[PDB]
């Protein structure tokens, strides 16, 4: 006899509102967008993602009549090859929650659909500051934090791109330089659905941000302590991975032995972005369309839509 | 080349959207939902409501429509009489701001269309704690902020309304006795349109409450010095009108002087009402779907639209 905004599944539930939903990827393609860590197989592709493929793509047509109606009443015609409102879709959770691959995924699968969408992906870290203005502002010691990352610029893109631009642009990011890439830019044109992936692209504020134009919202959720873990065995994984690699920002890393490391990235871990995570991330979690609950395994067998 | 979320109109040109739009009100029934100090006429009535009511018909329909979508994600039918997700609007503003009288114009003018829908109209101020309550949390100095009111009741009851309950319940406020009316209740069975009127119903916070149930929100803004004014004059009024009462909780007034009252009420504005307005009102103000802009002489002269 209590009402909710929530409805809460368990995967067994959920897998089954998949209904006649095709699978139209691949094992092959599948580790193609897998991330380092990430144990996502076809199995929870059918099970997890395709049912939010499919409540996605029934959105979007009704979202986009909604706006449809406001254009209505500023006597604004749908000139040209109707140009609907672009569906924006946000992605957000904790550094190495598994967001990225999350994203990538969703992305492929909404993007085969028999009407053919064009689906773009963007992830923020492209708005974070080049590391030079970073530390103008002393903040290369909170990268990843809110503050980090050029919010107007940020605001401006979404905004222009759910506007109608026939095109916006965003810098790019370089993970291995640990830097953003100096006259490197990435364009978007006019997409049917546009989904931003980043830490807190969910956040709040005085004024609108993108988190107010979302027309949906996915949080990866994960124990606080479980991604500590998964934070660090990347982190030792990638000693013999990403770093190896001289031009790796953090090649100095590459050397540590099995503890040094770990004591290393815990440590990162409790002064950067565990803080983050809990100061700005979580607090997101609550108005979020879509939770994806993981196990300490990285399966995803829980989930909590908002149906209000 | 600066795209907005916002559309800024002057009534000028607001005034235009009105299209056919029938006026379905009379000068007469106007003044029977005129407030204390509103100069509402006709003519703002055609010139600002009239718009806003075709703007908000023509969201409900698609609006509904975007629910379904969800609703049919979820394997559940849309059984007995299509009972549509209601359609939720808040409106917000300062302690005598015309809020009030704004809400009540809105009820009418959009009760009165040709599929005749059914309009429920809810002041939060029924959702203050009894006086009683009130002080064993030591919070009668606060009457109108947020923590005077019980925000899970008030939350329970909209997401129990927009859940689709063939009936819900709040408690009703009495404006003389300035307390709740003892076993007396507002019924609300199942809206096509609800509207919630009042200070904080905009307010935001770590958990989900009735702003982020909104489907439409309107905003009733004023200089915050010209609102101190409206407050006082109507407080003088008063004296010679509710006060007059012996059943005022506030009848010591009455026999205040203009000097005198003009000088207990100024302090009362920059103890309560001015205090709450700032730090729990203005800041909603960029979030509301419409903001009615009203001048120093009560008349609504421009618009900001979110059309993002
Ligand atoms: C920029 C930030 C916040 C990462 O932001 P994101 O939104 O990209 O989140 P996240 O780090 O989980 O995702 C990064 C992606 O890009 C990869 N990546 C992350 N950091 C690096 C890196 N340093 N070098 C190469 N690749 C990297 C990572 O493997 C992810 O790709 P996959 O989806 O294929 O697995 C993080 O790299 C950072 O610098 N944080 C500051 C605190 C900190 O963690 N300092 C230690 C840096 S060395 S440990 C590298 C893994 O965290
Ligand atoms: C409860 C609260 C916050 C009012 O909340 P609301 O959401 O109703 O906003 P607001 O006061 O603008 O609207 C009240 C409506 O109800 C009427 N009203 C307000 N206060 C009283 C009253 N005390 N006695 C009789 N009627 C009243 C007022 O005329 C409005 O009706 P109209 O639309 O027909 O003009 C206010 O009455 C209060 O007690 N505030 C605490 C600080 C304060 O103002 N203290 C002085 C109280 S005596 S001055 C009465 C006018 O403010």
């Amino acid at each position: 006899s209590e009402p909710s905004p929530y409805v809460e599944f368990d995967r067994r539930q959920w897998r089954a509102l998949r209904m006649s939903t095709p699978l139209a990827l691949t094992e092959e393609e599948l580790v193609g967008l897998r991330g380092l860590g990430e144990q996502i197989d076809l199995l929870e592709v059918e099970e997890v993602y395709l049912p939010l493929a499919r409540l996605i793509h029934l959105q979007v047509a009704a979202r986009q009549r909604l706006f449809a109606a406001t254009a209505e009443f500023l006597g604004e015609p749908q000139q040209n090859p109707d140009r609907p409102v672009p569906f924006i879709i946000g992605v957000a959770g904790s550094v190495a929650v598994g967001k990225s691959t999350t994203a990538r995924v969703l992305q492929a699968l909404l993007a085969r659909w028999d009407h053919h969408p064009r689906v773009d992906l963007v992830t923020t870290d492209g708005f974070l500051y080049p590391n030079a203005e970073l530390q103008r502002r002393n903040l290369m010691h909170r990268k990843g934090f809110p503050e980090s990352y050029n919010r107007r610029a940020l605001m401006r893109f979404v905004t222009s791109v759910k506007s109608g631009s026939d095109y916006a642009c965003a810098p790019v990011y370089s993970h291995l330089h640990y830097d953003i890439i100096p006259g490197a830019e990435q364009v978007v044109r006019h997409p049917d659905i546009l989904i931003l992936e980043g830490l807190n692209v969910l956040q709040t504020g005085p004024t609108l941000m993108v988190s107010d134009l979302f027309d949906f919202s996915l949080y990866v959720d994960a124990r606080i302590e479980d991604i500590e873990q998964w934070y660090v065995s990347r982190f030792l994984a990638m000693r013999t991975t990403a770093f190896a690699d001289p031009e790796s920002h953090f090649h100095h890393y590459a050397a540590f032995s099995d503890s040094q490391a770990v004591v290393a990235a815990r440590e990162i871990w409790r002064t950067i972005n565990r803080p983050n995570l809990v100061e700005n991330i979580l607090p997101t979690r609550p108005r979020a369309t879509l939770v994806l609950r993981k196990d300490a395994d990285h399966s995803i067998n829980r989930l909590r839509l908002r149906k209000l």
